[PDB]
């Protein structure tokens, strides 16, 4: 019952999958850099106490390391808490960073295909005291740039504010003590019925039926900027100062989103409440829409988190986003299967048909390596030429440099195109340039 | 008091440290690709049983995950054992891959500076049944290409074979019982004197003086190919078949190393024995030399390990493998110290959209978004009415070369004042031309 296997909910990345990974990360990183972000990295684990008391009910899904006599450690559940720890530890107030790394969650979803316990997040976060809603709006612009550039079909970004959500709960009659647990039930509305949620709130979490009904009247609503204006003219909700400020900030957000040319991509949705306790202002999730045949990014503002870490409680406003690339890898692979990607970049194979020429091949391949050319040879004393061409056909190697007794005497090499099969004599001094000229370089 | 802290022996990477990291990895990866390697990645943990019984006495330094009801898991101690597992699980016999990732070891060294429990390894490994010593020789070529290209001073690569080493103890009269404990004492010769080791073998590990002396006659020796020929003509050692084969393979190795133009960088050193149990043929460590040069400590290592995939395969089928790993943690310090000797940026922003007047935030957001859409790397200060002086100071510190200044009159006229942060010269530029003009000034 030892079996060769990766741990439950984790996968290797094959060369083919790594090719796709690099392509997706390249689009994402090009965008993060375009917005002037620094990059950092943190250890894979933190102290156990670092991650406790931050996430909410999801804290039950953290991987702990064994108590081996030393410190109690835990694998990072996301990149944001480590970011807040980095800020506080270094006493920083202002930084704009991106971070691309794996995170660790003991999930148990119904779909067990793919990497559901160890998966990459691509984060971008702006920390600092700035004027209202500008960095918030930029985060939404970054999401839309990226999702558009990846070309993974049409998408929509749902938006809300935790102040609106919690103020709406107050008007409906939810006590302040239940804001987190009721907000948690509303987060399930993307997977379950309203009836199933309503029953959870009444039967299990102890709400009254009447107030759950009232929550439904708001939660079902979604639209654009006109909905914000509507709710500002709402008689009941306008009397809540908390909600009033959140709505006022979303009004400002939509002004900036329009100037960024992405107001058409945003849905103000009152059912959106994120899964994590630390959000204080805006929150958002992007979802892919279906074209006829048949969440991919998320984030928000979290102004309290660095304060929990600072010795003297000093706060540092932060807003950010994270892109879930695991779904995207499947989609991008399916696009390429629809249109043969290589997993090496070898430009040439040094080869020979005759015997007793391994030494000369090693000389030549090394010469090429020293000139920066991507070169290989078969690890054989006297390989057959047919096998050498087959190795190239399968790898996608475009050229073969063939050595023979006579060619060494003459100071040339036979250069054959793997795809056309045409062969040309090339002077050994010219070989490097000729290879570069043929392979894009 | 709650303590803000990274776990013992681990560090963050600052933006500045990441810039250095990218520079080093870029040299390394350019070389791995040049040799036609595929790339893979594996999870950070394996099953606990995957890593047990492979490394030797070092197995006592593995990080285990908590038993939380499910499987027993462990953080990877290196990249080679996961590689062997990848091969066996997928039933592969032939693959040439590189892998750059962090590894996890509960070390306790005297020096506590830096990342000593979580650190990167850059591995390259060739698996397959091939003709003798060709892939082995290529691994050594890769080490020398890389260490030269990083420009971290002069270096030397020590080389040996486990068959030579184990055959040599036998002729000196060490019982098969003690091969592991005596091999462990000889591994200390890169840090301590021969006398101190000899005293450890005699007094503490119970060896006879006469046989420890005999071990010294071999172990103290190091040189190039002539030493290999010397030992082949050795009357005692030539009678050991195991050692004879290892010497024969090193003879062949030096022939190929010469053709690769790196025979001058290799020292056949009999005092070299690596720390891991799984090596079967050649083994090697690279060490930086000081400015005979002495020897500062090791920066790359590897060898041939023909038994490891066999331990994983259900039916015991072996897959010969040879490889190397580059320890980049020492290299980061050296490369940083080189740059301190000669101001590296941590962003690539080409331009800051700016204004000196008030009521122009809207127009700045329009412009910066225009630029983003044209692929230009652009920023603005998150301020309604920022001061121009502060905007120029933000650029000076960040290394941003250009500032695009908007004013009421400039919008009317359809132009932008473009100012160079480093020269301080300002030119009017038509708004249509702005993207091209920025590109033309900041490369391409
Ligand atoms: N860390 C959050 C996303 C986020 C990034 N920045 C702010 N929020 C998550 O894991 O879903
Ligand atoms: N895994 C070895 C190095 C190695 C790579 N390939 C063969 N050996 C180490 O960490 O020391």
């Amino acid at each position: 019952k030892f079996v060769l296997k990766t741990p439950k909910g984790t996968r290797d990345y094959s060369p083919r999958q790594m090719a796709v990974r690099e392509k997706v990360f390249d689009v994402i990183i090009r965008c993060f850099k375009r917005h002037g972000a620094e990059v950092i990295d943190t250890p894979v684990f933190e102290l156990k106490e670092t991650l406790m008391g931050k996430y909410g009910e999801d804290s039950k899904l953290i991987y702990d390391l064994k108590d081996q006599g030393g410190e109690l450690l835990s694998l990072r559940y996301d990149l944001t808490v480590p970011f807040a720890r980095y800020l506080a530890m270094n006493k920083l107030t202002n930084i704009k960073r991106y971070h691309i790394a794996k995170v660790y969650r003991r999930d148990n979803p119904a779909m067990t295909r793919g990497r559901y316990r160890e998966f990459y997040q691509c984060d971008f976060d702006i920390a600092g005291n700035f004027d209202p809603m500008i960095p918030d709006a930029e985060c939404l612009k970054i999401m839309c740039e990226i999702l558009s550039s990846l070309q993974i079909g049409d998408f929509l970004v749902k938006v809300n504010d935790r102040r609106i959500l919690d103020g709406m709960f107050a008007i409906c009659g939810v006590s302040d003590s239940k804001f987190r647990t009721i907000c948690s039930s509303v987060d399930k509305l993307d997977k379950v019925s309203w009836e199933e949620v309503k029953n959870e709130m009444v039967g299990e979490k102890g709400l009254a039926p009447e107030v759950a009904d009232r929550i439904g009247d708001y939660v079902q609503q979604h639209g654009g900027v006109s909905l914000v204006e509507q709710l500002l003219q709402d008689p009941k909700l306008s009397q809540n100062k908390q909600a009033l400020e959140g709505l006022g900030d979303l009004k400002l957000l939509f002004e900036y989103l329009t100037l960024f040319g992405i107001d058409d991509k945003i849905s103000f949705d009152l059912s959106l409440a994120r899964g994590l306790d630390y959000y204080t202002g805006v929150i958002y999730e992007a979802v892919l829409l279906q074209t006829p045949a048949q969440s991919v990014a998320a984030g928000g503002r979290y102004d309290g988190l660095v304060g929990m870490f600072d010795p003297k409680g000093r706060k540092v406003p932060c807003v950010g986003l994270s892109i879930g690339v695991e779904r995207i890898f499947s989609i991008v692979e399916q696009r390429l299967e629809a249109l043969k990607i290589r997993t090496t970049e070898t430009q040439v194979l040094v080869a020979s048909a005759q015997k007793k020429l391994l030494e000369e091949r090693l000389k030549l391949v090394s010469e090429l390596w020293d000139a920066g050319i991507k070169a290989e040879l078969l690890y054989k004393k006297n390989p057959k030429l047919l096998n050498q061409l087959q190795y190239c056909e399968e790898a996608g190697i475009p050229l073969v440099a063939i050595i023979g007794e006579q060619e060494l005497k003459d100071g040339v090499i036979k250069l054959r195109s793997v795809t056309s099969r045409e062969e040309v004599d090339v002077r050994r001094e010219d070989l490097v340039e000729e290879i570069k000229r043929r392979t894009g370089q």
